[PDB]
């Protein structure tokens, strides 16, 4: 089981734009459209990131390429970052797998914005970095996908996402 399964159930597939919790335009596996105001606005967007009009409706198989897309570009984020990077070599599979979730959900820049609790998992101090985490915007915003990436971290186990 990996990010791409850990990602599935951790945004769900559509393959007609739509809005979620947050507000932003969405499509496929969580890949938003980071643009302001009109469906059409969005499709553009969307039809522009596709090549195609899309009405906003797109296949499977387009929704697995920004999906790959997507990952490809939390992990290339995560090499790049002078600050993040250190923590990524320093975890296990499972717990490099948490820490993309979470560069996926909120960013590059977001994350190596938990300075001190990124410290807590680079020294391996789990339930200190686990309970940090649990102040937080981000947990305080998706409680139950936060919970899911917080106990992998805690556990270094997938059981968070066991049976779903
Ligand atoms: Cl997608």
């Amino acid at each position: 089981m990996n990010i791409f399964e850990m990602l599935r159930i951790d945004e769900g597939l559509r393959l007609k734009i739509y809005k979620d919790t947050e507000g932003y335009y969405t499509i496929g596996i969580g890949h938003t459209l980071k643009v302001d105001g009109n469906s059409n606005a969005a499709k553009s967007e969307l039809d522009k990131a596709i090549g195609r009009n899309t009405n906003g409706v797109i296949t499977k198989d387009e929704a697995e390429k920004l999906f790959n897309q997507d990952v490809d570009a939390a992990v290339r984020g995560i090499l790049r970052n002078a600050k993040l990077k250190p923590v990524y070599d320093s975890l296990d599979a499972v717990r490099r797998a948490a820490l993309i979730n979470m560069v996926f959900q909120m960013g590059e820049t977001g994350v190596a914005g938990f300075t001190n609790s990124l410290r807590m998992l680079q020294q391996k101090r789990w339930d200190e970095a686990a309970v940090n985490l649990a102040k937080s915007r981000w947990y305080n915003q998706t409680p139950n996908r936060a919970k899911r990436v917080i106990t992998t971290f805690r556990t270094g186990t997938w059981d968070a996402y066991k049976n779903l």
